[PDB]
């Protein structure tokens, strides 16, 4: 699944965008 993404995807897994971090979308 997350590959390339897997990187922002530990961000949005991190607690999300939710949690006040930001984006490297």
């Amino acid at each position: 699944e997350e590959e390339a993404v897997r990187l922002y995807i530990q961000w949005l897994k991190q607690g999300g965008p939710s949690s006040g971090r930001p984006p490297p979308s």
